[PDB]
């Protein structure tokens, strides 16, 4: 079954960041996550302390090795990146990447879906990295502020993210989600834009809004991401974005009743009440 | 107070360690804080297995950021799992010792230690001899110990073949000091369709109260199995008599073991085929469609 996914990135023993927000969602849909832990931490850069342990180049290689040798990497229909932190690394998974679509061709598999969470920051070596490892990905999720560093373009209203998610494009991503952006026009709104570049040379874009909650929220990127690669497994993008805003929406307003308790509601993940229009662009 | 500290193996690919562990924890609504012990490919059962392991520094780094942001007082479970590095298994007792004094500080009741002695399957030992001496001193301040009939052997010292040595085995760890005892499973020589497991409580009296139950035998080497034993143990015997934990644990592996064998899984499969199934039937993992009687010896 094509619902096996490698996700690399963070672990952390307490809290719900990286592979600990991504795993339990894609788990309850059904998927395989086959996780490599690019940092194996005591908890996420909000508490005052962080310990552990930091994956270098020759672990990620020693990893790749014994999943190389035991003939697994024709097994992975979608591979999820998120939290690296490492320039050396954010190169390798490029070579991970095509290794994996040369297995899966071989094997005459579906083309492995590369959805790239180019993690840096919110609110220069692993940018530069992560616009080389953009020319090979299928779906990028920025945060406003990755799409911005990543352009160079400022992502402040639909305008400047259609410019922003344009770059993906030439660089060489078919499929953006910038996942938020605030309005100085509308303050009680978060907008996202899905841009789809076909080949044509065409674009189809999609935007919609989420209420604008007050507060910080950890990890709502790699909860969307998970969210999004599971419910794009058998939906058009479109109404799979839908679902994953529709999921954040429900975990947000839960904590509302900055941890997100994404094991406390199973049924909203999979089926979430708020799905959030997404509509076509002219 | 449904948060457990596990200290597992991690795998890439497969179904052993905190990988298995913690999916029928969290779908139980427990939060689960992993320590992953090693980072590795795949099982030990694959022909190549590849990745990081921990050493004691980078174990007690990951014990400051938890007491250093006070979590230790959370845990009112500690499950370990696969160590395989004499250090860190010695390091347990100090970990479990200063949990249990943060909760009394907070007027919490006291956590309960579920020490799963991982060292080997089929006669095989996964590391290093010095690991079995390790887990004798660290059993002491187990709570409840959950060995394969392997592992039961090395460490009393009798070979558990059949309900008798099963007892004598038991009867070894609560010598050493643990109270509960559950030995997962040993052939029956009269029955070659079941496997047989003993349940033993030491109370205090000094006295025992034994239990045993049989499981259908499924043809093929499974792994990770009392990974997920454990877990579901852990999750039940928090609001169910141990007796019941161990039935209801019993149900989730034969619905896991019987999904996998349906799914392609069979004695003679690839070990990526006999891999656990244990995302196919999250219901399951909750609610087995059997529960395993748990019945008191003599
Ligand atoms: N304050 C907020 N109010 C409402 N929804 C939010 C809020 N913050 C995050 N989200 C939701 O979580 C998703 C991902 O969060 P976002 O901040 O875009 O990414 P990241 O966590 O990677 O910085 C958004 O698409 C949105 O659905
Ligand atoms: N081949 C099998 N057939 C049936 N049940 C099995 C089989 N292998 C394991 N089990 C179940 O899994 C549980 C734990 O597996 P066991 O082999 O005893 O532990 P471990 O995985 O630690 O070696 C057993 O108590 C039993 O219920
Ligand atoms: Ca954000
Ligand atoms: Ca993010
Ligand atoms: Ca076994
Ligand atoms: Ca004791
Ligand atoms: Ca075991
Ligand atoms: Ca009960
Ligand atoms: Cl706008």
């Amino acid at each position: 079954d094509d619902k096996h996914v490698l996700s690399i990135q963070s672990h952390v023993t307490h809290g719900y960041v990286g592979n600990k927000a991504a795993t339990f969602p894609l788990q309850l849909h059904g998927f395989d996550v086959d996780a490599i832990n690019t940092v194996s931490l005591s908890n996420h850069s909000g508490y005052p302390v962080i310990k552990g342990h930091r994956m270098d180049l020759e672990e990620f290689t020693t990893i790749m090795e014994g999943l190389r040798a035991n003939d697994f990497l024709s097994d992975y229909a979608y591979v999820l990146t998120g939290y690296i932190n490492n320039r050396d690394i954010v190169r390798q998974v490029a070579a991970t990447v095509a290794e994996i679509r040369e297995a899966r061709q071989k094997q005459g598999k579906k083309d492995a879906v590369f959805f790239c969470d180019p993690v840096m920051g919110d609110d220069e070596e692993v940018v530069e990295a992560y616009r080389e490892l953009l020319t090979h990905a299928d779906v990028a999720t920025p945060n406003y502020f990755e799409a911005s560093i990543l352009s160079t373009v400022e992502v402040k209203d639909l305008a400047s993210a259609i410019e922003a998610a344009n770059w993906f494009h030439t660089q060489g991503t078919p499929t953006v989600v910038i996942k938020s952006f605030a309005m100085a026009d509308d303050p009680t709104h978060l907008r996202f834009l899905l841009s789809c570049r076909d080949a044509t040379g065409s674009t189809k874009r999609y935007t919609g809004v989420v209420p604008y909650h007050e507060g910080r929220y950890t990890g709502t990127g790699d909860v969307f991401a998970a969210s999004l690669v599971a419910f794009a497994h058998s939906d058009p993008m479109d109404l799979a974005v839908g679902k994953a805003m529709g999921v954040l929406q429900d975990l947000i307003k839960a904590t509302i009743e900055r941890e997100l308790r994404v094991t406390s509601y199973p049924d909203r993940l999979q089926h979430p009440s708020s799905v959030a229009l997404v509509t076509p662009l002219p």
